[PDB]
């Protein structure tokens, strides 16, 4: 976090911070 | 959560986890 | 659309209007 | 648009360009 | 938070809960 | 686009495709 900067990196919107 | 999966279901973007 | 309500009613954030 | 800036003004995430 | 609601009346998408 | 994939690359949620 914050939104656009997912924990662990990678694509924002794809994975645990999003659906996952 | 995460983004696009509201904890109480229904409409994502709609309810506690969004505005609410 | 709008944001959160894809046309045809799929999950918001999952598919071409998002990543896809 | 873009995301955060609804085209007709007002509050991002609240109104026709979001749910509405 | 939640998504779209900084919590103090500010602009969603601008500050710590977004980039920051 | 879609949401999460800004044109030109770059961070999603920052610059013209978001606020900007």
């Amino acid at each position: 976090c914050x939104f656009x900067l997912p924990g662990g990196g990678g694509v924002c919107x794809l994975x645990s911070e999003c659906i996952x």
